[PDB]
């Protein structure tokens, strides 16, 4: 009778809070369990296994690849279609494309992330930039000013363990990661140019290349160590809470441009579990979700930003100086490539990074080993597929 709904985290408490309302509404009665994140990969192939498990799954983007091709997210597309809340229309281009495999809908995006630059604008102002960076070209020469700050002081952070990075650079470049037969090519030239261009922030000591161990207070508070870094919303309210010396003093803004200035798209989104013997109120339970107004009260109370685009017309996101720009770069984000493997791939290019800037490898010969990685990996699937 109960509609069990699986979210992922520690801690479910504002959903099950949106859950309790949802009932009141509807009479639809809504268990939310808490999965792990460390578990809910296996928590939920066992499910499929087990052709039993919740009626609505949290899914992280990143994860849809595998589990349409395991079977465990029904296809709602007729449903979906004919929705109120539910019409692909009606959410960011890069969200709706998590949901689409062989042009079938799996799930409704939920909430989004996307990559923005953060920045101090006194100090980008201090070397004679009165606005971000916005290009390449400026990225690197307002950076390499900012470093000669003094001796352990920095102008960008390359993160060496998002998996994003290298890969949002290299589209920006006009890399397609892979070609149209699904071809690795991280070693041509597009790619390769762009690891080069990671790489001089590093040489050029304007991107520290060791663990600082300074939290996002203290190396961009302050005097701004690290004055500039890519991140996702959830930095809006750590900064907010952790550094209210910089009050006044930081923004953010769009990433600097190349051939485009694209960046990630991710998050979550809400299936239906296969094997569901309560579709229709699943279905509903996903559409109460894809209101606006929920949207917009579930970013008030966990400061996920809404996928669905109408919410976005609501003056606390359309008019706030900080998340108006995670709006504009939604419009335009890319997904990471959606395919099962991509967490060892963005893995495979950690190591080949880490080979460059810390171990001083050359670029292209770098590249060719980890593009025959890639390759190797793609052959044989020792993970992921089904
Ligand atoms: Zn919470
Ligand atoms: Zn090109
Ligand atoms: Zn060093
Ligand atoms: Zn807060
Ligand atoms: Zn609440
Ligand atoms: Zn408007
Ligand atoms: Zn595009
Ligand atoms: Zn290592
Ligand atoms: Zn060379
Ligand atoms: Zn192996
Ligand atoms: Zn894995
Ligand atoms: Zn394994
Ligand atoms: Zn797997
Ligand atoms: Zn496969
Ligand atoms: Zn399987």
């Amino acid at each position: 009778k109960v509609l069990n709904v699986w979210a992922m985290g520690d801690e479910a408490k504002s959903l099950k809070e949106l859950a309790q309302k949802f009932t009141k509404d509807t009479g639809i009665e809504v268990k939310v369990q808490v999965i792990p994140w460390a578990n809910a990969h296996d928590k939920l192939l066992t499910a499929v296994a087990s052709k039993s498990g919740p009626d609505v799954v949290q899914m992280g983007t990143t994860w849809m690849p595998e589990f349409v091709e395991a079977g465990a997210l029904l296809d709602i597309t007729k449903d979906v279609e004919k929705s109120k809340n539910m019409n692909s229309d009606l959410f960011f281009p890069g969200s709706v494309k998590t949901t689409q495999f062989d042009g079938k809908t799996y799930g409704v995006p939920w909430y989004a992330e996307t990559r923005v630059l953060f920045y101090r604008t006194d100090l980008l102002k201090k070397v004679g930039y009165n606005e971000a960076p916005k290009t390449w070209d400026e990225l690197s020469d307002a950076a390499l000013k900012l470093s000669k700050r003094g001796k352990d002081m920095y102008g960008f952070a390359i993160d060496p363990n998002e998996q994003t990075t290298g890969f949002i650079f290299g589209r920006q470049n006009g890399s397609p990661l892979f070609d149209k037969d699904g071809t690795p090519v991280f070693n041509k030239k597009p790619f390769v140019d762009t690891v080069t261009y990671l790489d001089s922030f590093i040489k050029n000591g304007s991107a520290p290349d060791t663990d600082l161990g300074l939290d996002a207070s203290q190396s961009f508070g302050g005097d701004g160590i690290v004055p500039m870094f890519m991140s996702g919303p959830w930095m809006v309210n750590t900064l907010k809470d952790t550094a209210p010396d910089i009050d006044g003093k930081w923004a953010t803004a769009v990433l600097p441009k190349k051939e485009n200035n694209e960046s990630s798209l991710g998050g979550a989104n809400l299936s239906i579990f296969k094997y569901s013997n309560k579709k229709d109120d699943a279905l509903k339970f996903m559409d109460y979700m894809s209101q606006p107004d929920v949207q917009l009260s579930w970013l008030k109370d966990t400061n996920s930003m809404p996928a669905r685009m109408d919410a976005w017309e609501d003056d606390m996101l359309k008019n706030d100086p900080y998340y108006k720009v995670f709006g504009e770069q939604m419009k335009t984000a890319e997904p990471m490539p959606l395919i099962p493997q991509f967490e060892e791939i963005a893995q495979l290019y950690g190591k080949s990074w880490e080979q460059i800037y810390r171990g001083g490898a050359d670029v292209q010969t770098q590249m060719d080993t980890f593009n025959d990685q890639v390759e190797a990996l793609l052959k044989k699937l020792e993970h992921h597929h089904h």
